[PDB]
């Protein structure tokens, strides 16, 4: 047929391109990578899980860690958003090409989120194909889903040590003064998700543009005032301007009360 949007989801990263999630990494490593590498050990009572759910706040690394395991376990990766916004003529091809192209991992985002959609999903869920699920609100039940996902992993927000290594990782490549304190930034970014840090750095990086006299309007013509922008450094005043603009996202403790209990 004419639906090559599935090939626009396939793949064929690195587990150390991810900062932190040390507990989450060992779980996904034992659950996906090891079973493929020592099958004689992971059979019978040690049969691998065929699916699990990653539940945590938004923007704290669920898609990166999903793609990383696919790279470490040499799995072909299938990424799918839960937005069918006719639609069902894809899952029976996604799972078809997933089983077809050896071991594969299907990551679907926001399972909380087109009528008879869950039909063909469960009708295709119920070689190796490991499904990795992520939701921001695991409170949303639909027990037909909460049943078919036994392992529920809570993936949390970074601590101050993982925050600093994130803040430094984002600022790399960008011109900046040395007077910047990544320890103070880490301390002042308590409660920030992983995506919040990038939004902080993307903001301070362009606060360099805002501290400029915008009357150097120009347009179409390149000005010495615009070749001056290339020399400008991100400074603490930008991070000060960023910290009062970028805010984070009791709110995230519900995933602990949901993953650790029923």
């Amino acid at each position: 047929y004419i639906v090559q949007a599935v090939r626009g989801t396939m793949a064929t990263m690195s587990l150390d391109d991810i900062i932190g999630m040390h507990d989450v990494k060992q779980v996904l490593h034992e659950a996906v990578t090891l079973p493929l590498l020592v099958p004689e050990f992971f059979q019978g009572l040690r049969s691998p899980w065929k699916a699990m759910v990653l539940a945590g706040p938004p923007g704290t690394g669920k898609t990166l860690i999903a793609r990383a395991i696919a790279s470490e376990s040499s799995s072909t990766f299938f990424t799918v958003s839960s937005t069918d916004l006719d639609s069902e003529k894809i899952v029976r091809l996604l799972f078809e090409l997933a089983r077809f192209y050896a071991p594969s991992i299907i990551f679907i985002d926001q399972i909380d989120t087109s009528r008879r959609v869950k039909s063909e999903f469960l009708v295709q869920m119920d070689r190796r194909v490991f499904v990795l699920a992520a939701t921001n609100i695991p409170w949303e039940l639909d027990e037909a889903l909460r049943r078919r996902f036994e392992k529920r992993i809570f993936i949390p927000l970074p601590d101050i040590d993982a925050r600093k290594k994130l803040i430094e990782k984002s600022m790399e490549g960008t011109p900046k003064s040395d007077e910047i304190n990544y320890d103070d930034l880490a301390a002042r970014t308590e409660g920030f998700s992983g995506a919040d840090v990038v939004s902080l750095c993307r903001t301070a990086a362009i606060n360099v543009l805002r501290r400029y006299d915008t009357k150097s309007l120009r347009g179409g013509e390149l000005t010495a005032a615009m070749e001056s922008l290339k020399a400008e450094l991100v400074r603490n005043i930008d991070f000060e301007a960023a910290l009062q603009a970028v805010s984070p996202s009791d709110t995230m403790l519900k995933c602990k009360e949901w993953c650790d209990s029923f």
